[PDB]
């Protein structure tokens, strides 16, 4: 079974403010921390960007959340995004007045994540995983950090995760590198292959490699594919593996795409989200050093449809009232 187990639930303080109450599945209301702990959670995800607009998912933002998480007792994986805004593989946007030279862009984003650590532990907030970037399959900090400038990029993230390394942080989270698609093993071998080459991103700079798993963005997202991903990945780096990011709609009268041929039998209800949550978790379990499974924005009733072409991910009643399958993380 699965080490880490949890949600990423950034969103809940916006929703909160939003007028959103949340209710495990028997209509008792509480902070969405502890329902999530009721339901098996033992660690919540959260996003984190530098300046945005309206200071949401900002530092102060975060540390509210992770004091929260942890009178909940849940862990915390800080996901840093290194934007002021959604970073993806089509978006990593650097954040205004950072630098334009390798050195000093470098150099900045190691004081930001130095600072950004250190914040957590003066505030004596445990950090247990941190994703030094989100999904850069096509690198970060563009233009510096974009694709095929692999020098710029293992550059980069070797300073990223000495701002984590050099931290007054202890224990020192698990350094982890975002990519999506983990059931393309080629894109996941030649990323790894170019930014390890390089030779500024050491083997010892990081220790989990985090992977983007959906079912409604291609039908090649098979499970047999993240699985044989995730061992190549193993067998070839030797970090502890995790699915990061996933989601299963309850709702999703119109695909933009054929779902893969292995799910096209589990149902968009409640039960089918439980099927397929714990299939995949039994893929990554499958795996020596496969460790984690994080749903992604369980709770985000007002954006049901998370950014994709169906309906409705969430796990929760458009009341807000948790779903029958949100308990599915004490099978995994
Ligand atoms: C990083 O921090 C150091 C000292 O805290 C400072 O001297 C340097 O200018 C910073 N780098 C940039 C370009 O922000």
């Amino acid at each position: 079974a699965l080490q880490y187990k949890g949600v990423d639930w950034s969103s809940v303080m916006v929703e909160e403010r939003a007028g959103v109450r949340y209710k495990n599945v028997n209509g008792q209301e509480k902070p969405l921390e502890y329902i999530l702990a009721e339901n098996g959670v033992n660690m919540v995800r959260q996003r984190v960007w530098v300046n945005p607009w309206d200071g949401n998912y900002n530092l102060d933002y975060n540390i509210q959340l992770a004091r929260r998480a942890k009178a909940a007792g849940l862990g915390l994986y800080i996901n840093f995004h290194y934007s002021d805004t959604w970073a993806d593989p089509a978006h990593q946007t650097t954040p205004a007045g950072w630098p334009s030279d390798i050195n000093n862009l470098a150099w900045k984003l190691y004081n930001y994540t130095l600072d950004s650590m250190n914040r957590f532990a003066d505030a004596g907030i445990q950090v247990d995983i941190v994703s030094i970037g989100n999904e850069i399959t096509q690198g970060l900090l563009w233009p510096l950090g974009k694709t095929n400038n692999w020098y710029n990029i293992a550059r980069l993230l070797h300073s990223a995760a000495w701002g984590v390394k050099d931290s007054r942080l202890n224990p020192k989270p698990k350094i982890m590198v975002h990519l999506d698609n983990g059931w393309n093993w080629d894109t996941q071998n030649w990323w790894y292959t170019n930014v390890l080459s390089q030779g500024p991103f050491e083997m010892s700079d990081f220790d989990m490699m985090g992977v983007s798993f959906y079912p409604f963005y291609s039908a090649s997202a098979t499970l047999d594919s993240l699985r044989r991903s995730l061992n190549n990945m193993v067998s070839r780096w030797g970090k502890e593996v995790a699915v990061v990011e996933t989601n299963w709609p309850t709702s999703c009268p119109y695909p933009r795409y054929q779902f893969p041929a292995d799910v096209r039998n589990v149902p968009f209800s409640a039960a089918g989200q439980t099927q397929y949550i714990q299939s995949v978790a039994n893929v990554v379990s499958s795996v020596s050093k496969g460790v984690g499974l994080f749903y992604w924005e369980p709770a985000w009733i007002h954006n049901a449809n998370l950014g994709s072409s169906c309906a409705d991910n969430t796990m929760f009643t458009p009341s807000g009232q948790a779903l029958s399958s949100l308990s599915v993380f004490h099978r995994i």
